[PDB]
């Protein structure tokens, strides 16, 4: 614990488990509303919130590698399977959701969409009848897709780019039959902390096989993206700061996954290697996991506006008394 930081016990069956659990962890805003919620009658194993809360406490109190098996067991993925077949922003949305439905009718209700959801817009415009079809959508991540980009900027720009539905690829308009139409995908707002997976993965449809992308993609330390919103605010330009880089090196069977860190939003990184924590430079965290066997596969961001109250500083004494008694007890238990 010389960085200041503790690790996770080695990941074994549970993958990309840690490496989210310390990117969630390190979302003080976040931390401080798990510790907010109201557990005190909820099971010491079946309970997702309570085994959140539980880690979130060791990782906050213990010097040694902090466990996760009552985590696993509490939300049921207890295979290298189940790992294997899911994506992180599913193992996200299963922790966030169980954690915001606790939080329903308490001071931190509202938590998790203050920090994850953002809004968007598709469409789908007829060019030569009067139709169109819009579709307004909450969204807690966004898949950005790589094969062919240089960077994060081309995997927006590509993100919302318009497409031709001509061709062979008519939009059914309905009554108007089929019909030549264009599509695309705006941002109406973006979260204080953004979730980007970075597609690795995708069908192609030449070689008929899901294929992995090992392509170098570079994503900086500031992104700008008022490019991508539909109106800007003058007030609050969405300029973020890259505060998280999850990482896989190797078998796309198992293969190994760490995750890098930098906490405070202040450029000096650790990277978070299970039960090793180690301070790291800028360089190893971002340009050495651009790629081109050792992939980012998720970056988080967080908004220069934000970034104070999501990194707040937790002590000791944010965590409620009751759940500090409960979480000795479920201590003095396990000796
Ligand atoms: O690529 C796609 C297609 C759909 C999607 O959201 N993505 C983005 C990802 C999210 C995600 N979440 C967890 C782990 C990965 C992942 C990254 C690499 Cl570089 C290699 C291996 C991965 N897994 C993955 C766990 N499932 C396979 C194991 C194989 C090695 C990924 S990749």
């Amino acid at each position: 614990k010389h960085t200041g930081y503790v690790g996770l016990k080695n990941q074994g069956a549970t993958c990309y488990m840690n490496s989210l659990l310390q990117t969630l962890f390190f979302t003080n805003q976040l931390r401080k509303a798990v510790y907010m919620m109201p557990t005190e009658g909820d099971d010491s194993s079946k309970s997702v919130p309570l085994a959140l809360q539980r880690v979130f406490y060791e990782l906050q109190h213990s010097d040694k590698p902090v466990g996760t098996k009552k985590l696993t067991k509490s939300f049921g993925w207890e295979t290298l399977d189940s790992f294997m077949q899911h994506d992180v922003q599913e193992l996200c949305r299963v922790l966030l959701d169980n954690v915001e439905n606790k939080m329903k009718g308490t001071c931190v209700e509202g938590t998790i969409p203050k920090l994850f959801r953002g809004k968007m817009v598709s469409y789908i415009q007829c060019k030569e009848v009067d139709y169109r079809s819009d579709r307004r959508e909450d969204y807690y991540d966004i898949q950005l897709s790589i094969k062919g980009k240089k960077n994060i900027f081309e995997s927006f720009v590509d993100y919302v780019a318009v497409e031709q539905l001509d061709g062979d690829n008519k939009y059914d308009a309905g009554e108007h039959g089929l019909q030549e139409a264009e599509k695309g995908v705006k941002f109406l707002t973006l979260p204080p902390v953004l979730h980007l997976q970075l597609m690795r993965f995708m069908y192609d449809p030449q070689t008929d096989q899901n294929i992995k992308i090992n392509d170098r993609f570079e994503f900086p330390e500031q992104l700008p993206l008022d490019e991508f919103l539909q109106k800007t605010d003058p007030k609050d330009p969405a300029n973020y700061i890259l505060h998280a880089v999850l990482v896989h090196s190797g078998d796309n069977h198992g293969g190994h996954y760490v995750v890098y860190l930098n906490p405070k939003g202040d450029g000096k990184w650790c990277k978070f290697d299970d039960d090793v924590v180690s301070r790291c430079t800028k360089e190893e965290a971002i340009e050495h996991n651009y790629g081109g066997c050792t992939n980012a596969y998720m970056l988080v961001y967080i908004r220069e506006s934000k970034l104070s109250e999501v990194l707040q500083a937790v002590t000791d004494h944010d965590i409620p008394q009751q759940l500090v008694e409960r979480l000795q007890e479920e201590k003095r238990i396990e000796a």
